[PDB]
């Protein structure tokens, strides 16, 4: 029914090009590839799936395979290579409403070309990921964080509805006014429960430029307090955009220079800086004002805070530019060989009482000593813009910080016992951290991650939307 059509994949190039993804560290080989032309092959699948007594295969969704630990993998199973779904020309994938309130994206489009089209219609998504080269599947399904997730949420609190087809095959629309069960499954459901064939994201008038700054601290109570300054609630304040960045002494000059944000003048004033003040780490605030009345405002702001002075550094972009940013360093590392390499990331939200206990412990501890390659990316998130209905799992406080760590790697091995000592480090603190982007590998571990209240409900929605447990199998929650 699908594969004569040419649809199911069983060749090597096909099952290799499904096994393996952006951590370079896990590989799977599965079965088979689905390459469905349209949603019609993906209910067929499903719903085969759904019917057949002793079927055989996991089914997951590859968005583009940015997962880290294999996620995205069907070993011995069926790999949807979700991309197929925009192979054609005509319908379109990317929808701006009539009147441009909202964009229609297929599940497997990317949000580089989900802005594109929406800066087409004068508007734009509020809420983004760092990094625009991953599907609106795929970010729904875990959340979708940057540095505007503390004012309009993360991505999954940006969904007006959703069509998915579940694990019985059966295509359903959701929203918060029908099927609100399933919908809030789905977003960070860590594709569980069924496919998001299409998703309706919140828009905005799209702005034209950001003025964009970096903000250097020696001081992590400095750091930190500004930080949670510029975020937090009156409505928010002027800034579009927060996040913070960690520099170890080690590698201070090289990490600096590595933002792509410094001059190497630059580089220099800040090395120097920490040299008179004998700091073992760096930090920087990096915030947008999206818009000489800018002038006005940022220096308004700006005059709240305690960041070193002479450390203010400034650039002002097109709003577009600044979105793509992570692209350029992708194009330039990747010239040099040194994007596809092994990620041993490391990413989770700190509760805000125990972010300075986090620092101590692992910024002026643990990382110590090393010469480190990769952004470290902290900031604080507020709880009150997440849905605490919907599947993903953050800490009980109001504030909590998206803690990124993202190493690219003999190093391999290394890293990978650092972020084992970093978690024991958080474990032995008591520190009740969240991982995101992570797979955990037993029921007692994603029992934790997710509370016993929403594991129940976890449960409950597989035993509803995928009662054979086939969907998304490295997650490795129910396989
Ligand atoms: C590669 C990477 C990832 C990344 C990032 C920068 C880079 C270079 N920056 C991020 C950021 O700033 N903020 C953020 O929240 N995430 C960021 N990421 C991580 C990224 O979100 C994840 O990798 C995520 O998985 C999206 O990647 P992708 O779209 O390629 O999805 P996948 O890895 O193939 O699949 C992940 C899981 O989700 C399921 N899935 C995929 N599509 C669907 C649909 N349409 N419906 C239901 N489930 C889906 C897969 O089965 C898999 O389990
Ligand atoms: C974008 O809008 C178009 C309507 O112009 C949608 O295209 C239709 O899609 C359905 C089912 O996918 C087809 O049966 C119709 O033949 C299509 N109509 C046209 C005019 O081509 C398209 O699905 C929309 N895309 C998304 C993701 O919502
Ligand atoms: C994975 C996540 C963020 C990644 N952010 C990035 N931000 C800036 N540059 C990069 N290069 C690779 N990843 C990044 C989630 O917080
Ligand atoms: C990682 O990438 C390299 C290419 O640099 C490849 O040879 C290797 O098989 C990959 N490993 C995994 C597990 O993806
Ligand atoms: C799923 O399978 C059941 C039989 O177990 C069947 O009654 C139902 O119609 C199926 N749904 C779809 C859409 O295949
Ligand atoms: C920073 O690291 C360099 C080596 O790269 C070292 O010479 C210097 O003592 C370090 N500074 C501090 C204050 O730790």
């Amino acid at each position: 029914a699908l594969a004569l059509d040419g649809k199911l994949r069983t060749d090597s190039n096909a099952t290799a090009a499904a096994s393996t993804d952006f951590g370079n560290i896990t590989s799977a080989l599965p079965a088979a590839v689905l390459y469905p032309s349209s949603t019609g092959d993906l209910v067929a699948l499903l719903s085969a799936a759904n019917s057949t007594p002793g079927w055989p295969y996991t089914i997951a969704f590859r968005g583009r395979g940015h997962s880290l630990m294999g996620q995205a993998f069907a070993p011995g199973g069926v790999v949807v290579n979700m991309a197929s779904l925009g192979d054609a020309a005509a319908p379109p994938r990317i929808n701006v409403s009539a009147d441009g309130r909202y964009v229609d994206a297929g599940g497997e489009q990317v949000w580089i070309d989900v802005l594109r089209a929406s800066l087409a219609r004068g508007v734009a998504p509020r809420s983004w990921t760092d990094y625009l080269y991953l599907t609106v599947g795929g970010t729904l399904s875990n959340a979708g964080i940057s540095g505007q997730a503390f004012r309009h949420g993360p991505q999954i609190s940006n969904v007006l509805e959703m069509d998915v087809i579940t694990g019985h095959g059966e295509m359903v629309t959701c929203s918060k006014q029908l099927n609100a069960d399933l919908f809030d499954a789905v977003l960070g459901g860590l594709g569980q429960f069924g496919v998001i064939t299409r998703a309706r994201i919140a828009v905005e008038p799209a702005p034209a430029r950001a003025r964009w700054v970096r903000f250097v601290y020696t001081d992590f109570a400095a750091f930190s307090a500004d930080q949670e300054r510029l975020t937090a609630p009156r409505s928010f304040g002027p800034m579009s955009y927060v996040e913070g960045s960690v520099f170890v002494n080690q590698s201070l000059a090289t990490d600096l220079a590595n933002t792509g944000f410094f001059t190497d003048a630059d580089v220099a004033r800040i090395v120097a800086l920490a040299g008179e003040r004998n700091a073992t780490t760096v930090y920087s605030i990096e915030a947008t004002l999206n818009y000489a009345a800018v002038d006005q405002e940022l220096a308004s702001v700006l005059g709240t805070l305690s960041y070193v002075e002479g450390f203010a550094f400034q650039r002002d972009v097109a709003y577009a530019a600044f979105l793509d940013r992570v692209h350029g360093e992708e194009v330039a590392l990747n010239k040099l060989g040194l994007w596809r390499v092994p990620h041993p990331w490391l990413n989770m939200f700190v509760p805000r009482s125990r972010i300075a206990d986090f620092d101590r412990g692992v910024f002026k501890g643990i990382l110590q000593g090393t010469d480190i390659v990769g952004p470290l990316i902290v900031y604080p998130l507020n709880k009150s813009m997440w849905d605490d209905g919907m599947s993903a799992a953050t800490p009980s406080e109001d504030v909590f910080y998206a803690v990124s760590l993202l190493f690219s790697s003999n190093d391999l091995a290394r890293l990978q016992e650092q972020n084992r000592r970093i978690l024991r480090f958080c474990d032995l603190a008591g520190i009740q951290y969240k991982t995101y982007l992570a797979r955990h590998t037993d029921r007692s571990d994603w029992v934790r991650h997710f509370g016993a209240a929403k594991w129940n409900r976890f449960v409950e929605m597989k035993n509803k939307y995928d009662p054979k447990r086939l969907l998304s199998p490295g997650q490795d929650i129910f396989n």
